């Protein structure tokens, strides 16, 4: 009776959570210096920096069609629905191609466009994981991600604008970025990392006024202390309890650069 949850590589979330959920995973592919790479299956994170560090060329590519047709049959074999959630069709044709996979087999399966990715997307797995336990139908597990996604903010701190432009997301000093139903809009450039800080700090009080925050994630590309001094500043500022906190997929800083970070804030 419960839905099977299926999504992408791009979630951040931790591989234990992923595992312990049931959580089936569509992974992505790099393309380096032409050869291919599937994330986190043929490649690790510390392989994928020392290629980028030897100024080597990366692309990225979404999952094969095949992918998702073999994924989703197998798992509907027991006539199980299939709940499928992928990051933002604004930043990837993967949730267009689960959408071309879902109508291409016998499995009964409803794709999502999280509008999101990293703890964005993560977020919206880990509710859908909740309503999943509680027994909500497919159709109001929609509405309520749809109402999720109102509460959460994303930014990115890009940490290499030229990597940036060569992987073409850009819908619209450190520039910062957020996603707008889904498209990536670069709205502030900061001088140094302190102040990258001290506008999301802004930015989020401004997102929060006097509601709690629920979850706050940050995924970085390979840079833990520029995630400490932020730590440290919302501590501060909101006395935050808990971070997930996790290095970024492959994937994600061959866009974002090295020494990116993305902040997300999930309110109540
Ligand atoms: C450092 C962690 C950053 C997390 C937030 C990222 C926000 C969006 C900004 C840039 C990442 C873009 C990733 C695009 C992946 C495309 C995959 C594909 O080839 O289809």
């Amino acid at each position: 009776t419960k839905q099977i949850i299926v999504t992408d590589s791009t979630s951040d979330l931790s591989k234990e959570y992923l595992e312990a959920n049931n959580i089936h995973v569509i992974p992505l592919s790099l393309t380096i210096e032409g050869a291919s790479y599937v994330d986190q299956v043929d490649i690790t994170s510390e392989e994928f920096i020392n290629h980028i560090e030897n100024d080597e060329d990366v692309k990225t590519s979404q999952p094969a069609i095949g992918e998702f047709i073999s994924a989703y049959e197998e798992l509907g074999k027991d006539g199980s629905e299939i709940i499928s959630i992928h990051l933002s069709s604004g930043l990837s044709g993967t949730y267009n191609t689960a959408y071309q996979a879902s109508q291409m087999v016998d499995a009964n399966v409803t794709v999502i466009d999280s509008k999101s990715i990293s703890f964005g997307l993560g977020y919206q797995i880990q509710h859908l994981v909740e309503l999943v336990k509680e027994g909500v139908s497919t159709s109001e597990i929609v509405k309520k991600l749809n109402h999720l996604r109102e509460n959460i903010k994303l930014f990115v701190v890009i940490g290499q604008l030229n990597q940036l432009i060569k992987g073409g997301r850009i819908s619209k000093i450190k520039p910062i970025g957020t996603l707008d139903d889904g498209r990536l809009e670069l709205v502030h450039n900061a001088r140094t990392q302190n102040s990258s800080i001290q506008y999301l700090k802004k930015e989020i009080a401004e997102f929060i006024g006097d509601h709690e925050i629920k979850s706050i994630g940050v995924a970085h590309a390979n840079v833990i202390e520029y995630v400490d001094k932020l730590k440290k500043v919302f501590n501060e500022a909101f006395h935050v309890n808990n971070y997930d906190i996790n290095v970024t997929t492959p994937v994600i800083s061959a866009h974002t650069g090295q020494g990116a970070i993305g902040l997300v804030v999930l309110k109540k």
